[PDB]
C-alpha cells in the first residue's frame, strides 16, 4: 500500500534474477538463511517514519554502523556476502541485503516474500539505539514498530515470527541458543513454543514473553500458532513493509 515503485533497466532486472538463484544456493549451502534474515531485518529496522532516516539503503556495510552493539556478529554476514555481490556490481547492496532476507525465508521454507528492485545505497548511517531491546516488553515494542518504522501490531507479532529460525548467541547479544526444535526450518513453531511455555533447550526473550500477556498481542499468537497458512500470509505482507520502509513512498 502506497508504494510507488522505481523503474530499472533490463539489465537490472536481470541481475536481480540470476543473484535470487545464486543467493539461493549460496544460502543453503552455509547454512546461514537466519544470518541473513537478522540482517536484512538490521538493515531496514532503522527506519524513522518522522524523519524519514535510516531504513534499507545499505548502511550497514559500513565500518561504523557495524560498530553497533546490536550489530555483533553482522559483520559476518556482510563478509559472507561480499564474494557473492561482487558478481553482481550492477546491484546496489541496498537491494542485495533485502534480496538475501527473501531468499532466506524461501529456502528455509517460507513464503515467497514479493520483491521489488530499485533501492538507492545512501551515504549516511542512521544513529545508533533504534532497533528493539530484547529486556523490554510491549510499550516498546510499539515504540519501534509502530512510532518510528509505521508498521501494525499485527507486523510486529508475525515479525517477531523470524524467531523461528537461528538462534542466539552469548558473544552476540549473551542471550544463548534456539527457539524451537528445527532452526533451519521456517514454520509456526515459534508460536507453538511459546505457548507451551519454557521448555528445557530452548530460548524465550523478554520480548518474545511480552507478545503473550498483550491484549492484542496474544490473540495473534494463538492463531498462528493454529495455523500455519495465516502465519504465512501475514509473515509475507509484513516482511515486505519492512523491507521497503523508507522505499517507493
Ligand atoms: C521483535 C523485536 C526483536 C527483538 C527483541 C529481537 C532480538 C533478537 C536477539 C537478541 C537475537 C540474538 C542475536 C544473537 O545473539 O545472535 C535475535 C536473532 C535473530 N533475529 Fe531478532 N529481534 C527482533 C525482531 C526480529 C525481526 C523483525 C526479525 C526478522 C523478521 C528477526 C530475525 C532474527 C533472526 C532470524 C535471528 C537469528 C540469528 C542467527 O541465528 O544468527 N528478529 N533477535
Ligand atoms: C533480530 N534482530
Amino acid at each position: 500500500s502506497g508504494k510507488s515503485y522505481p523503474t530499472v533497466s533490463a539489465d537490472y532486472q536481470k541481475a536481480v534474477e540470476k543473484a535470487k538463484k545464486k543467493l539461493r544456493g549460496f544460502i543453503a549451502e552455509k547454512r546461514c538463511a537466519p544470518l541473513m534474515l537478522r540482517l536484512a531485518a538490521h538493515s531496514a529496522g532503522t527506519f524513522d517514519k518522522g524523519t524519514k532516516t535510516g531504513g534499507p539503503f545499505g548502511t550497514i556495510k559500513h565500518p561504523a554502523e557495524l560498530a553497533h552493539s546490536a550489530n555483533n556478529g553482522l559483520d559476518i554476514a556482510v563478509r559472507l556476502l561480499e564474494p557473492l555481490k561482487a558478481e553482481f556490481p550492477i546491484l546496489s547492496y541496498a537491494d542485495f541485503y533485502q534480496l538475501a532476507g527473501v531468499v532466506a525465508v524461501e529456502v528455509t521454507g517460507g513464503p515467497e516474500v514479493p520483491f521489488h528492485p530499485g533501492r538507492e545505497d545512501k551515504p549516511e548511517p542512521p544513529p545508533e539505539g533504534r532497533l528493539p531491546d530484547a529486556t523490554k516488553g510491549s510499550d516498546h515494542l510499539r515504540d519501534v514498530f509502530g512510532k518510528a518504522m509505521g508498521l501494525t501490531d499485527q507486523d510486529i507479532v508475525a515479525l517477531s515470527g523470524g524467531h523461528t529460525i537461528g538462534a542466539a548467541h552469548k558473544e552476540r547479544s549473551g542471550f544463548e541458543g534456539p527457539w524451537t526444535s528445527n532452526p533451519l526450518i521456517f514454520d509456526n513453531s515459534y508460536f507453538t513454543e511459546l505457548l507451551s511455555g519454557e521448555k528445557e533447550g530452548l530460548l524465550q526473550l523478554p520480548s518474545d514473553k511480552a507478545l503473550l500477556s498483550d491484549p492484542v498481542f496474544r490473540p495473534l499468537v494463538d492463531k498462528y500458532a493454529a495455523d500455519e497458512d495465516a502465519f504465512f500470509a501475514d509473515y509475507a505482507e509484513a516482511h515486505q513493509k519492512l523491507s521497503e520502509l523508507g522505499f517507493a513512498d
